[PDB]
């Protein structure tokens, strides 16, 4: 291929500037303001060099260490040239571990380059080629039983991870493929409970494409978007057959580290059981959502009624005849009036900051179709190709690749826009135009993907009072900015959650969640996302400034891919190699 | 261009052009004098191998008028390709009701075999890739019933208010595989199994235990195995992983429930069939009913002298429990087949004092050699890498005519021989008696022949190589004195337990403790090809006796197999069901009458 000449001659350059520690060599080779986003292969972190200045000052404080360095085109790979972007997928080596990467090239200067870490040499998962045998030519089960009665109590996990969601399953599946010895703590009875808990009629949102778990995707006849007990079913499932250690029933009640020792004490209540677990590594994968946000209304002790964060509305079955208000317009806030509808109770919506509403066909379509999708496959956009792919974009410039894409929806929905607006809803597309993914990287929230509640309030079945605020809740009645009066036998307050960095005040100390700080967003300086820039998300699935204390979470499709980044690092560090980070993330928020 | 695409698609449209034309002469013709078509549902209605031209002929003129119009061609995005004088080509065929995949050979400008299959019913596909449900109903609605409201629903009406359509009587790995497979066909369908969980049936082993094909071979259909899964899987993982993949699937699994009796009224056109599901009687009256009960029949018990005189324990193997209660105890094993094998080496590791006794012979092969030399080439990392998919590995198998596969077979066991040749020498000069099938064919067709006489060496042919197992070969049982059992040479072994490894009856057995005794005579003998070898008599028949398609008994099935064939029949036999529920048009060409009761 006349492409694979040009890459192959810039690649050989970058490798011979990086054998030669010629940091400042290897960074010329850049566009002037090119990007380098490393996934642990390289900074023992995950950081995205931007310029050349800061690929230089990386390679020149990394390369001493990593030698020796070869980076080539990917096995089986050709590059391709399209709108003037050279690219091709790599293969990237350093002395202790190998990855593949993806480069980007403009006039022969690299754009774009990802280098990720696959796996640690000498500790390779045993897969394919390097499958157990399972049978020599004590049995399974057995072995088995012994790691249930003896991990935890005769015998201490490297790991503990707490929480045993979608997020903390994905990662102990990885870390038990590395074997890392590991226990999952979840309060939860039975795996797939967090999703079981669910209001009756919840499906992801995300489609089935984007959503599978590491190892085994979901079959071909996986539904597109799956009901929230179907979702359950398949966690329960995929834990016993990843053979992984889950302590259900089991509440986390606190945790502190000992640098001295480096060992955590891990206080847990297992069936009501005191249990102390003295782990290495503490990973909180709680859920991106913390603390409910709760409001300071005044006359909430005068409300004669039920209020209830939005987290502790049970459903719409107990207020038959009764009239609720729910104070918030974010995707909560429309799961919940549009259930109250579907039941027949009296419900109006109080909005008093815009959301970006997004259909979700035109979501799976437009944004999600070029990467996760039944065209993608047939055109072999693999989901692991898929998930390098996005990766290999900067979130400096995603951004940009957004912007038309969302353009493109308004025009599509344009109709179903106008119907809101005409109605008073407060729309917007985030700060800067860009959209859904990057209001959601940014700060998690401030979006409703449409499945079903956005026609109801375009067509006045979900009452709207919006651009007001709330004066007081009176004895019977919320009283609104412009003096609005709703009458209100239920007040539910959509007020979203804080970050995840309550849960680490909550289980360990206030002190160490201000060691630890905001978790989630890049530092984009949007709403809720404050400067300044750190270009990857807060805390999340790399080093934090308290020791052996890690964050796991996300989408499902984040969680599949940065669980693999995460699990590589506890394992390098169970095996004693040299991890020396690059660029450790300085705290600029508390929270 | 390819030059062997050309010529492939020419021969295809002369053969199209013929069974447009209804000429099943003509199109007769362009086979090889005695080539072959095995045709999987979409032409017979039924798993059949036309052998010669005349054969092909009759098919084609009895069934043409049903089928048409026929298209037929090279497979989307496949080429021909030529070896050692074979073109061969994957292709793909339809008729005026269904679609399928196949493969064809030429040689000499004549058809040497032909393998048509049928994948979907036409206007019922499969829910899958572009097809997938959306899982959730968008819009708003008053009377909405979610996913698990409906499961529930169902777990609670079928069979109670609604009967199915269909009951499987077995949830193994059989019946699990075709619960997927009429789920995915939305043939409602309740899975009777006595076990108290899926999976079950594979915990009830030996601790050790572990399968004996590898992975690549064994996957259930939909969900395969991870890249990280183990090449033989213990006994309790393949549990595990049968009990998951009943719930993700969605089957309608009654486990704790016995079937008792079923009996057919032509008349109504429903079964009836009592079973006591956790005590409690329930009459489930389906149209079409499946033995999925496990191709071991009733086991076969020696007569031997003195067994009334024996004042120890007797077991059949299918009765011992394992080496514990036995510590300091002498046992004599009746037998040298694959139980005899699995129940001394368990012994032996117990240190429990253990004597084989070999009458006949047995065929040994070791799980390694097996993998390499007779699989490597379909199921294996290689064979994936080289775009062999578990798929295309199924159906090239299939595309190889039973008749000639014994000749296929035997240059891979001459080359196992070769390999293996000092381990079966010590063995021999150990006294142990082997075989290699009756015409030298190997394992692989002594399985498809008789079912038995095997087997695949984990560990216990070394132990008895190396007289770690004590052997007595060569000899019969004379009589069982009061404590000790006596042999046909001689020799008195002492034995405070005899277990007698004897094998098994026909699955048809199932049917007569079941269903009747006259039924199971209708039926006839299950599995087998008619090949006139040892425990398969003549004359041929050419596919599995009363396997995956119709049998003598309307709307009786069986179905069973190793993983493999229960992953790939179930295909067949679902879309045979499905047909029969939507009232398809389903003449059967060529049923196989029954040449033998047992
Ligand atoms: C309508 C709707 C649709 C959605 N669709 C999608 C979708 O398609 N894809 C997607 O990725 N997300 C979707 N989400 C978001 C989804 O809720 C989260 O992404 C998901 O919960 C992932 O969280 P997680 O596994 O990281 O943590 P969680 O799901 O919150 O689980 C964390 C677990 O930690 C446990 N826990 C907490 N504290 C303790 C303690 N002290 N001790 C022990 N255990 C503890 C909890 O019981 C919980 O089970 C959707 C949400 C809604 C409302
Ligand atoms: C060491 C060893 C290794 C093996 N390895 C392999 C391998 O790798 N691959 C392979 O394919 N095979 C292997 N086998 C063979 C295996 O035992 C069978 O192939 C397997 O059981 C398939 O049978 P099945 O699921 O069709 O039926 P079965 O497994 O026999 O199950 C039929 C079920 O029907 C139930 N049942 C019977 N009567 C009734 C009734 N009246 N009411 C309700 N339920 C009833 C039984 O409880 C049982 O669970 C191995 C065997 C051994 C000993």
């Amino acid at each position: 291929n006349p492409h694979d000449l040009a890459v192959a001659g810039i690649l050989e350059q970058l490798e011979g500037c990086l054998r030669a520690s010629d940091s400042t060599g290897a960074a010329q080779l850049f566009e002037p303001d090119g990007y380098w986003r490393d996934l642990v292969l390289f900074t023992w972190n995950l950081k995205t060099l931007e310029g050349r200045e800061q690929i230089a000052a990386m390679l020149a404080a990394q390369l001493g260490a990593v030698q020796p360095v070869s980076i080539r085109i990917a096995d089986g790979e050709h590059a391709v040239e399209a709108g003037g972007v050279l690219q091709s997928w790599i293969t990237v080596e350093t002395n202790v571990a190998r990855g593949v990467g993806f480069i980007r090239i403009r006039d022969g200067k690299i754009w774009t380059l990802l280098t990720t870490m696959s796996e640690l040499k000498g500790f390779e998962e045993a897969k394919g080629g390097r499958r157990p045998m399972g049978a020599e030519h004590s049995s399974w089960l057995e072995q088995r039983e012994q790691e249930a009665k003896e991990l935890g109590y005769a015998r201490q996990p490297y790991c503990v991870i707490i929480g045993g969601g979608q997020g903390g399953i994905a990662l102990g599946a990885r870390l038990r493929q590395l074997n890392v010895p590991t226990i999952i703590i979840e309060k939860n009875a039975r795996p797939g409970d967090s999703w079981r808990k669910r209001y009756k009629s919840l499906c992801l949102h995300d489609p089935v494409w984007y959503d599978h778990m590491p190892y085994i995707p979901f079959p071909d006849n996986w539904p597109v978007f799956t009901p929230k007990d179907k979702v359950g079913d398949w966690l329960e499932m995929y834990t016993k057959v990843m053979e992984l250690n889950y302590w259900g029933s089991t509440s986390c009640e606190s945790a502190s580290f000992d640098a001295a020792s480096g060992e955590w004490t891990v206080q847990v209540l297992r069936d009501g059981q005191p249990v102390t677990l003295k782990p290495k590594q503490l990973v909180l994968a709680t859920g991106m959502s913390g603390k409910a946000n709760m409001p300071k209304f005044k006359g909430m002790d005068v409300f004669q009624g039920e209020q209830q964060h939005s987290s502790q509305h049970p459903g719409p079955d107990a207020y038959a005849g009764k009239k609720v208000v729910v104070v918030g317009a974010n995707n909560s806030a429309h799961d919940i009036c549009a259930a109250l509808w579907e039941a027949g109770v009296d419900v109006t919506m109080v909005q008093r900051s815009s959301t970006h509403i997004v259909k979700s066909d035109s979501l799976m379509d437009l944004a999600l179709g070029d990467l996760y999708s039944e065209r993608a496959l047939a055109a072999g956009m693999t989901t692991n190709k898929a998930d390098l792919t996005f990766a290999s974009i900067p979130y400096k410039i995603l951004a940009n690749f957004q912007k038309p894409v969302f353009k493109a929806i308004r025009e599509r929905d344009a109709d179903f826009y106008a119907r809101l607006e005409e109605r008073g809803f407060m729309l917007d597309f985030g700060d800067d135009d860009s959209g859904l993914f990057m209001k959601y990287l940014r700060r998690g929230s401030g979006y409703y993907i449409d499945v079903g509640a956005s026609e109801l309030v375009a067509e006045g079945k979900i009452k709207l009072k919006s651009g007001v605020g709330v004066q007081e809740l009176k004895s019977h009645s919320i009283v609104l900015s412009d003096g609005t009066e709703l009458p209100a036998d239920l007040v539910v307050y959509a007020t979203g959650y804080g970050s995840m960095n309550g849960w680490a005040a909550d289980l360990i100390s206030p002190e160490v969640a201000n060691k630890v700080g905001k978790v989630w967003g890049l530092g984009s300086a949007t709403t809720k996302d404050p400067g300044p820039w750190e270009g990857e998300q807060r805390n999340m699935w790399k080093p934090t400034q308290q020791q052996a204390l890690w964050f796991h979470g996300g989408n499902l499709h984040q969680s599949r891919h940065y669980s693999q980044y995460l699990s590589l690092q506890l394992k390098a560090r169970m095996e004693g190699l040299n991890t020396p980070v690059y660029g450790q993330q300085e705290v600029h928020h508390l929270s």
